[PDB]
């Protein structure tokens, strides 16, 4: 149950943030202003790369971002999957990226911030709204909460929702790279890195409470979680350390089961995982598994020092870990993982940290999980294909059949369109659906949640799985508001 990986791929910049673009599925990637380096002030524009899933083009560098150089900001796609970029080395600016005018197509602006800041959080909300809060790599001021109206391109200031409750107890950027989960009407749980976790409320001036501390778990900077069962409120959280820099990150592994707002989350710990990381990824898969990739013991910056190796693949039903194939290339601080629409899983990057720097990784990899295996692991198997769906854009509580090429017992899976970077990625989920077989097993029909606090608008992967848990390769769609 190892997988494997497939070929290095290398890429003009170091992909120290990367997105899926919706329908083509291909990867975009960007360091900053320069290919392989970064300054706090930037070089007010981005350097992009795109990776073509259908080819295998790596695309030339180009300055697809004139004016904001988007180097550790925060990141979240909008209920059109457009992909919203805030702050970084450009403190101030917000940018989109819209797939539908050309994925080489310029980034553009939108409203400045309230607020500028770096290596923030942002999220999509239920409302379909962009929460972003903290962020002390760049910026002035308390890094306050504030939202992003799409529909007036305006940013507000909500003053019940204070940075104060979230901050670190100790370290560097302790009020940074919050753990944001949008969760019902328009609420947002702070799951960490601080050991105290808080909701917040985007609606009118806001609001913010104490949702418990994340059981007995330290503060853990640079941890990972994921929201792997959005129907069921769970959240997996790893890792991370006390603070940014100088501490050993731990292998702590805990699952949070949210109920309302404002109400308390339920905490469980588990056995801990094989290796303590810090920077590492977390990537939900089709079937509801984490795999958790790279990061390092000791933490410190732009260093290939106390590398994990050996990632780790986590089953949340039986809250168990499997170590799978290692990597030779450390994955460290600036090193990302996304979820590809083929069921695979990228892993690269690591460094941006100047010309010849030995710590800079332009390449990774895609790795196969085991799901797309054979019983011997080593066997690649063979598929289902979704052969239509009824609609590629549906409101919460809508039907969708799904008609697959050969009949068979099969189960299904959303899994909402991300982007990553700094160990940050808001907008990954995975909702599990329940199929009606059509009465020939091809046809089954799903609902999408009906609370948007659970399916957030936007794009999501339709994965279907046969009844030896095979992903076909994933169809888009998107969940709209009304």
């Amino acid at each position: 149950n190892v997988g494997k990986w497939g070929p290095m791929v290398k890429f003009p910049v170091v992909p120290v943030a990367v997105a899926l673009v919706p329908e083509t599925g291909n990867l975009l990637v960007w360091s900053s202003g320069w290919p392989n380096r970064w300054t706090t002030a930037g070089n007010g524009k981005t350097y992009t790369s795109l990776y073509n899933v259908n080819t295998g083009n790596i695309s030339d560098a180009i300055v697809q971002n004139t004016q904001h150089d988007m180097f550790c900001p925060g990141t979240s796609l909008d209920a059109d999957g457009r992909i919203i970029v805030t702050g970084g080395s450009s403190a101030a600016k917000t940018s989109v990226l819209d797939f539908k005018k050309g994925e080489s197509s310029p980034w553009t602006p939108l409203s400045n911030m309230q607020i500028s800041r770096g290596y923030q959080s942002s999220c999509t909300t239920s409302e379909g709204k962009i929460f972003v809060i903290g962020g002390s790599f760049s910026g002035a001021g308390t890094r306050n909460g504030e939202v992003y109206d799409p529909k007036a391109n305006t940013w507000t200031k909500l003053a019940g929702c204070p940075v104060k409750p979230l901050v670190m107890q100790r370290g560097m950027f302790p009020d940074s790279h919050a753990w944001l989960w949008s969760w019902k009407n328009g609420s947002v749980l702070q799951a960490g890195p601080s050991k105290k976790m808080n909701w917040y409320d985007t609606k009118g001036t806001g609001s913010n409470t104490p949702a418990g501390l994340r059981g007995t778990d330290e503060d853990s900077m640079c941890g990972v979680s994921v929201m792997y069962d959005a129907v069921a409120g769970k959240i997996f959280t790893y890792g991370g350390g006390k603070g940014y820099t100088g501490y050993d990150s731990t292998s702590n592994a805990h699952i949070l089961t949210l109920g309302e707002p404002g109400q308390a989350v339920q905490v469980q710990k588990l056995a801990n995982g094989k290796y303590n990381r810090g920077f590492a990824n977390a990537v939900v898969m089709p079937d509801g598994k984490i795999w958790v990739v790279g990061g390092m013991q000791k933490m410190w910056l732009f260093s290939d020092t106390t590398p994990q190796l050996t990632p780790e693949l986590f089953d949340p039903a039986t809250g168990s870990f499997t170590p799978t194939t290692p990597h030779t290339v450390p994955r460290n601080y600036h090193s990302t993982a996304l979820l590809m629409a083929d069921a695979t899983i990228w892993s690269g990057g690591g460094g941006l940290c100047g010309a010849n720097c030995k710590e800079n990784h332009f390449d990774g990899q895609f790795w196969s999980p085991p799901y797309l295996f054979e019983a011997d692991g080593v066997t690649p198997a063979k598929r289902p294909v979704i052969q239509s769906l009824s609609d590629t854009a549906v409101r919460a509580g809508a039907p969708i059949t799904i008609t697959m090429q050969d009949a068979g017992a099969y189960t299904f899976s959303m899994i909402r369109v991300s982007a990553t970077t700094h160990t940050v990625n808001t907008d990954q989920r995975r909702i599990p659906l329940d199929g009606q077989d059509g009465g020939d097993g091809k046809s089954f029909t799903v609902n999408v949640p009906n609370d948007y606090g659970v399916a957030i608008p936007g794009y999501y992967m339709l994965f279907a799985m046969n009844e030896a848990g095979v992903p076909c390769v994933a169809q888009f769609f998107k969940v709209t508001l009304h």
